[PDB]
């Protein structure tokens, strides 16, 4: 297939409203779970021709997956996608929207940036319990609200393979190494220039483009709409910048 110079999942599949939704992980190291349920929401809609148009629950995955790591203390991508295949994930929106089976329990906050929400600060919430119970107003039992995948896989560490995967099957989850200068990002095309490592982050790659001859990936962060470019960022593409091309994981419903 010929890869276009730019691609935006939001423009290819506009009926799938999850694709253009920015979430907030709040005071919790649940990035791994957010990138997962976001991309799973997108792909469930894309791959079902819009029939499964849902917002999957970050808290169900965060609180119930035993193999995915340490909940709000951080986690692992492969097992999150395996959990979606084997057990599935229920629906649930943000705390503020309070929709679906298990909405997120934690409020929006600013992640080392200025804006209209309280600062997140340095303390993290305890991982929520695995409650297995839909909110009172939601009239589907927890087990009957589960959305499952058929397959999960790592994507090859190859730029064209990642582009082909996104444009055929939808947004992917990806890990990268966060350095201190990432916390200063306001806009533009990120690359690591200063600062020491702060560990790994997990995000959702929705497309790609080029500006002034500089190729980039277009990425949804999970730090609310005040962060970066209305919740998104761009990062250098093609050079495995911060390992962005080396920890890509996704999956399919069929
Ligand atoms: C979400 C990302 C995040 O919350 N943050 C940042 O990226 C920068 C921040 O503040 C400055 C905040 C805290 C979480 C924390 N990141 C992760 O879960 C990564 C995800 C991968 C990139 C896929 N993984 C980890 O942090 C990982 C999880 C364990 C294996 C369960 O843990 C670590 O790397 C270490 C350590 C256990 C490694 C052996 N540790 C828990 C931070
Ligand atoms: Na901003």
């Amino acid at each position: 297939v010929e890869i276009p110079s730019s691609f935006d999942s939001r423009k290819k599949w506009p009926r799938c409203k999850s694709i253009a939704t920015i979430r907030d992980q709040s005071r919790c190291g649940s990035c791994w779970a957010f990138g997962a349920v976001e991309a799973m929401s997108d792909r469930s809609c894309i791959q079902s021709g819009g029939k499964q148009n849902v917002e999957l629950s970050a808290v169900d995955l965060l609180s119930c997956c035993e193999s995915c790591g340490l909940g709000c203390e951080g986690g692992i991508l492969g097992p999150a996608w395996d959990y979606w295949v084997k057990e599935g994930i229920v629906t649930g929106s943000s705390k503020e929207n309070h929709a679906g089976c298990e909405p997120y329990p934690f409020p929006k906050c600013e992640h080392h940036t200025k804006g209209k929400y309280p600062p997140c600060g340095s303390k993290i919430y305890k991982t929520p319990r695995c409650k297995q119970t839909c909110q009172k107003k939601y009239k589907t039992p927890y087990t009957q609200d589960k959305h499952r995948g058929k397959s999960s896989y790592n994507v090859k560490n190859d730029e064209k393979a990642i582009q082909k995967e996104i444009m055929k099957y939808g947004p992917v989850e990806a890990g990268f190494t966060v350095y201190e200068d990432f916390l200063n990002y306001k806009s533009g095309i990120y690359k690591h220039i200063t600062g020491e490592t702060l560990g790994g982050h997990a995000i959702r790659i929705i497309g790609w483009g080029v500006e002034n001859k500089a190729p980039y990936w277009l990425i949804a962060n999970s730090w609310n709409e005040d962060w970066g470019e209305n919740g998104y960022f761009r990062i250098v593409r093609g050079r495995d910048e911060c390992s962005i091309e080396s920890e890509v994981t996704a999956g399919r419903i069929n």
